[PDB]
């Protein structure tokens, strides 16, 4: 949870391969 934003950035990376 405290690093959920890191996962969201990972999703953005998955959206920006």
């Amino acid at each position: 949870t405290r690093q959920a934003r890191r996962n969201r950035a990972r999703r953005w990376r998955a959206r920006q391969r």
